[PDB]
This record gives C-alpha cells, structure tokens and sequence, in this order.
C-alpha cells in the first residue's frame, strides 16, 4: 500500500496541469486549429473519400477524473476499474475536439474513431458520452474500437479498404500514427519523431498527455510486467538530473 | 524533510514525460512547425520590422536537468539554486527551437528573447549556452531579461517602440502572451484562453510544460506564500476525481 501511494502521487503535478491549467487548454486549441488547416488543405486521389482518423482517450475525450480517482485511492491502472469508469458515463470533451470533429463531418470529410476503448464492453458508454458531448457522426460504423489487437495499423487499413484516403491523424500517443514503435522503448520512439519532424502539426496532430501512455511503458524493458516497486524505480531511474555543481 | 520529498515526488511522472517521451518532442516540433507557417504568412504595417517574441525557459531552452536535481534532492524551487543551475551552463535546446529561431533571423525577421532569467546574474550563462546550442542572433541587444518586473508586457512595448511589429509570440506560460492574467488563478487563465481560442497555433504559439509555471501558483490564492505542506494540500485539493460509482 506504501508503494501504491508513492506510484500515484508521482502523477499529481502533471494531473493538476492537465486538469486546471489554461496552458493545457491552449495546447488543445492549438492542435485543433492546426488540424483544421491541414484538413482544409488536404487533397485526395481521384475516387477517394477524405477521412480523418482520431484517437479518443486524451485526444477527443477527457478522462482526467479517472486519473483523479487513482490519485485519491492510491490505485495503479486496472482495466477492470477503467471499464467501470467508461460505464459511468462522465467523460468530458478535450477543448476544440467537438468543433473540429463536426467541421470535418460537415465539410466533405469523415472522422473515424480508432480507439483502444473496448468494442465489447466499452462501446455503449463511449457512444452515449459522445452524443451528450455534442459530437456529430457517432453512429456505430464510425468506430473502430479495440477487439483483438491494441496496435492500430490494421484498423487504419480497414478504413482505407472502405474507399477512404486518410488525410491526417490526431492522437496523444505516437502509436496513434502507426505501428512502427508499438511496444518499443522511448529511445526508438523519439527517433521515430525525429524521422517525421515535418509531419507534426500537419498530418500528425498531437495532444498533450503527461498522465499515461506508450511513453510510460517506454521507460524500461518489461515495465508493465514489473510490480509497483519496480515501476517506481523505473521512473526514478529514467530521471536526468543536474549534479548540482558547475 | 518529509513534506519536501512528497512535494517533489509529485513532479516525477510529468518529468519523465517531458524528458523521455517522443510525444513531448512531437509537441515541440508541432509548435515550431506552426510558428514557421505563421511567421511566413505575417505581414506588418508599412515602415515596421517583423519581430517574433520568444520566451526561453521551457520554450527555447530545456532546463529539465534542474527539475531532475529537485526530484533527487527533495528541493522545492529556490531562485538561489536556479542561478547556480544557469551558471552551470548545461541548458539544452527545445526540439525545433534553434531551426525556427535561425530561420526567422535569416528571413527578414528578428527574434527577441523576453525571458525571466535575470539580467544581472543570469545573462552571461544564458548567452553562452545559446551560442553553444547553435542559436543565431544572440547578441546582448536581442535579450530582454528580467530586471524589475516579472510581467512581460512592458518589455513587449519596449520592442514595439524600437520600430518592430510583433507578429507572433512563443511561450510555455500564458503570461508569455501578455499581462491580462498575470498573478491570477487558473479559472481566469482558462477564461483568457477561451477568449483567445483562435490565436493558438497562429499568433500565440504554445510549448508544453507540466513541470512548473503560472498554472502552479494558479492552483490557489497565495500559493507561493504557502509553506511546503500547504502547497501539497493545494495540489491535492485541486484534483478532480471520479467518485468511483455509476
Ligand atoms: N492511465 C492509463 N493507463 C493505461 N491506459 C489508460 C489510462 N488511462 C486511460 N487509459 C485507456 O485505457 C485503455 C487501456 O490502455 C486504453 O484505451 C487507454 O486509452 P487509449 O485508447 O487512448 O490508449
Ligand atoms: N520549477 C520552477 N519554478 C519556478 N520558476 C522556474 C522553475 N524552473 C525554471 N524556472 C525559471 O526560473 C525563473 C523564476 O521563476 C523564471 O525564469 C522561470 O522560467 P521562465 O522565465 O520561463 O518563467
Ligand atoms: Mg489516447
Ligand atoms: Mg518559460
């Protein structure tokens, strides 16, 4: 129980930032302002329909109250708890997301939700929240929720097989742009970003998430297979510190 | 000493994100890609020179190793320690910052560094680091370091009085865009962002900083006047949590 409190306390400052700061809101607006510009500029091959692919969690939907519950109950992430959160139907919208979504859908485009919320158990709550939140276009066929694989490239391909050309991707996780660094450590993930420097803010649109993600598992080999104590040490070992001298 | 460790442990996860994640790098590239587009589009009044205003800390310069030192030594922020860090000359560059800086300066623009690093004690180390890092245009006159006031609007005005029109602002803190929410709590700061939604990614360019900022003081009245214990409670009280029920 000591390790659990320590692990979740380490998330507090970043959670305050995501939940309370105007700075976070500004970053969300910045991403979606850029996304609209990219969508408007996009041209697709003859015969293709324009598609935008968007992740949900921490991209279009704000699940910060779940993180707040982890902090307050010293609870590390558990898929069983997550499913209850989804069923709770208290998701909020990331600033600018609804407007951008609805703009795309009313301007000769279609947003597809490629998300790792679970198709079997988490679909009903997701669709309910998004309708309440004001998203247009949330019929079941717009959703590619998780079934067998967490990697998303196969779903992107399903979308292209339906006659769409994907003009841009929106996400908070690099794995939202393809599979090339799925399950990889942060060194490789940073290298992927470097190799794609010019796409960010154009065809790859980023939202900030300092609370969780592929970068967490990226902190150390077999991070998620570690116990709570091992994860704390992984985080602290990853820290780069000034030695305090000149 | 117990409170000090707790306070700084709360920063760990967000520090891992800023230091290690490819996601953070992608956000930095996204901001600077957008900044170049805005700079290229900008037109100024007749007779004016084009200026870009940029903050340094966590906007163009990466001081994360200082934060890492705080974590490892259970040290809350202290201006005396900060000055030593600056003097240490180990600052790194935020991804994309040098290239954008040098592009502006070679394309009929001038970047001015409006920064709260201290003009008297922290200028020499700043200029030394920026030269090493590859920034062009780091003569003393490009810098508007802190003298008497932390609020930046007066410095922006000094720049305009020199015959420049400021075409865009780059920062990680909303106070980097003006004084309207300086010293204000987060509710007012979010409202400022909402009232300027369309400027973000255009004339106000944001970099992510989940480690510190005006949003921290924004968590509670007289936050920085609080003792370590009071600040921990301020952070935890600001948390919004799911109740765990449906
Ligand atoms: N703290 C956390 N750790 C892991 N996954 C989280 C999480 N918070 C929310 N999630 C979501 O829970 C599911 C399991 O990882 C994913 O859908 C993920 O969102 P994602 O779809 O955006 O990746
Ligand atoms: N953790 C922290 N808390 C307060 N200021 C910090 C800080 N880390 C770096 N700084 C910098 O230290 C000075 C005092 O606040 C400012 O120059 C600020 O950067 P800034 O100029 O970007 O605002
Ligand atoms: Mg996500
Ligand atoms: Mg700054």
């Amino acid at each position: 129980e000591h390790a659990n409190m320590q692990l979740q306390q380490q998330a507090v400052l970043g959670l305050n930032w995501m939940q309370d700061s105007g700075e976070y809101k500004a970053l969300a607006y910045q991403a979606y302002n850029a996304a609209k510009v990219a969508f408007d500029h996009a041209k697709v091959a003859k015969g293709k329909k324009k598609a935008v692919v968007a992740d949900l969690n921490e991209t279009m939907l704000d699940n910060s109250p779940y993180a707040g519950w982890q902090v307050q109950n010293n609870k590390p992430f558990d898929g069983k708890d997550w499913t209850r959160w989804v069923d709770a139907r208290q998701s909020r919208a990331v600033p600018g997301a609804v407007e951008f979504n609805n703009y795309v859908n009313s301007h000769n485009g279609k947003v597809f939700y490629v998300t790792n919320r679970k198709d079997s158990t988490e679909k009903s709550g997701t669709i309910d929240d998004m309708k309440r939140l004001g998203f247009n276009g949330v019929e079941e066929s717009a959703f590619y929720l998780k079934k067998d694989k967490s990697a998303k490239a196969a779903r992107f391909a399903e979308i292209e097989k339906q006659g769409y050309e994907i003009v841009l991707y929106v996400g908070d996780n690099l794995d939202d742009f393809g599979n090339t660094v799925y399950g990889k450590l942060n060194a490789d993930r940073r290298a992927f970003v470097d190799q794609n420097q010019g796409k960010f803010g154009k065809t790859f649109i980023m939202l900030p998430n300092a609370n969780y993600g592929g970068w967490e598992g990226g902190l150390a080999e077999g991070y998620f297979k570690k116990d709570t104590q091992g994860q704390i040490k992984a985080r602290l070992d990853a820290v780069q510190a000034w030695d305090g001298k000149l």
